[PDB]
């Protein structure tokens, strides 16, 4: 099934259980600007190939659109599309000044050279500068694009914009050197933890000492289990890669299975813990579950199996709307999946303040600052939850949108 088509679904299914009206929904059920671009690069053997280019602007009511830039070979203008208009919801449920935007290149990455690399990301930012700046649209790091062709893109916007104004604000994800900000590697995770630091405080569940698995051990994952287990005081009992799982009751030690990952490329028999796999793993009497890996881990089949009282959506929806209804009905507690995870966007609207201001601050000021915006998001969605007496993935839909359908009406765009 197509993206699009989903993200619409899933638009109308919000706006069910709120008051919206028609035009407003016919407005956001529209990106509001949508750029497909011919990206030339000259190759390494002379010869000039040209690449598909993407840049939605799905709304920007709120303020600057943002979001990222993704190198797949399997990208699409559907997926661009969907993916800008979860922008503006992510964005929305944790009240930054933002629009919801999304870019993207299809392109095999992995068949680029680094002068490739570089010369597709210089022609990328020349095709979209028209419709991209500090204050129009920031574009970010995502799937296949890192730090590096982030600073290559912002010295081919200054470039351009000949340093008439804030360049390094332009783009986030960008190297330390050049207008990074700190806290950049643990945004999410930091993020998944204050999220469930306030479910624990919502449900009464203190945390010192209780346990935690988590699904998928790359950065998000790792850093989450790292991160819960100094922060939280929890016991981390098992985790997992795409290979296989480990398990130990009385606790794993991160850093180790991380550096028994990094010799022996993969988590699986680490001394002390026994192999387990994903789906077994995700049923283990654990205080919290955090999926960081895979979308879609977490359905019909194995719903009324999970035995975690809280499960954080660290990953893009790794849970399905059966699911989702089967655990509400266990009294589980969801955190939604672009409300755990909404770190990451967070930090980097941190990173665009901080080029805006031409003033930078240290890892405290930004860790104070996300917990500041987590906590108040998470109680905002909570506390929609229980008001309005819907699920949890409803009422963040729900306080999204209704943002969104303010902004919009502030503007005079609808009248209604
Ligand atoms: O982006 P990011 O930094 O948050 O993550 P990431 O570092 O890009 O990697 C994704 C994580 O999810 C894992 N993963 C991918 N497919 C999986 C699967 N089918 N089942 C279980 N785990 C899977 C990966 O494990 P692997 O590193 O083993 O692929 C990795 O731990
Ligand atoms: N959420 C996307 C892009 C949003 C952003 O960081 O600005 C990401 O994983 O990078």
């Amino acid at each position: 099934i197509d993206p699009f088509e989903m993200a619409v679904k899933q638009l109308e299914r919000a706006a069910q259980y709120m008051d919206i009206s028609e035009e407003a929904l016919e407005w956001l059920k529209k990106p509001m600007r949508i750029v497909e671009v011919s990206v030339p690069i000259e190759m390494d053997d002379g010869s000039v190939k040209v690449f598909t280019g993407f840049r939605v602007q799905h709304n920007w009511a709120r303020g600057p659109t943002k979001g990222g830039i993704r190198w797949h070979p399997a990208e699409t203008l559907s997926t661009v599309k969907a993916l800008a208009t979860w922008m503006t919801w992510k964005v929305a449920v944790v009240d930054l000044p933002y629009g919801g935007g999304k870019g993207g290149i299809i392109v095999n990455p992995k068949e680029l050279s680094e002068r490739e690399q570089e010369r597709l990301a210089r022609a990328y930012i020349r095709a979209v500068y028209d419709v991209i700046g500090p204050w129009t649209d920031i574009p970010a790091p995502d799937v296949y694009t890192n730090p590096k062709i982030m600073g290559w893109m912002m010295d081919e916007y200054e470039t351009i914009m000949r340093r008439k104004g804030p360049a390094f604000g332009v783009i986030t994800g960008k190297p330390l050197s050049i207008g990074g900000s700190l806290g950049r590697g643990t945004a999410t995770a930091q993020g998944a933890i204050f999220t469930i630091r306030e479910a624990a405080k919502a449900l009464g569940i203190d945390l010192k000492g209780k346990k935690i698995a988590v699904q998928g051990y790359g950065n998000a994952g790792y850093y989450t289990a790292k991160l819960a287990k100094e922060q939280l005081g929890m016991t981390v009992v098992a985790v997992s890669d795409s290979r296989g799982g480990i398990y130990n009751p009385d606790g794993l030690d991160p850093d180790e299975v991380l550096k028994w990952k990094r010799e022996h490329g993969s988590v699986k028999d680490f001394p002390g813990a026994t192999n387990i796999t994903n789906e077994e793993l995700l049923e283990l009497e654990v205080d919290v579950l955090a999926p960081a890996a895979i979308e879609e881990v977490i359905t019909e089949k194995n719903a009324d199996n999970i035995k975690a009282k809280i499960v954080a959506e660290v990953a893009n929806g790794p849970v399905t709307p059966e699911a989702d209804d089967i655990l509400r009905e266990k009294g589980i507690l969801q955190i939604p999946d672009f409300l755990c995870n909404a770190g990451g966007v967070t930090v980097s609207y941190f990173e665009w303040v901080q080029n805006i201001n031409g003033y930078y601050w240290t890892e405290e000021e930004v860790r104070e600052k996300l917990d500041k915006k987590m906590t108040k998001a998470f109680w905002e969605v909570y506390n929609t939850h229980k008001d309005k007496n819907i699920h949890m993935r409803d009422a963040a839909y729900v306080v999204a949108v209704s943002r969104v359908y303010q902004a919009m009406k502030d503007r005079g765009w609808v009248k209604k």
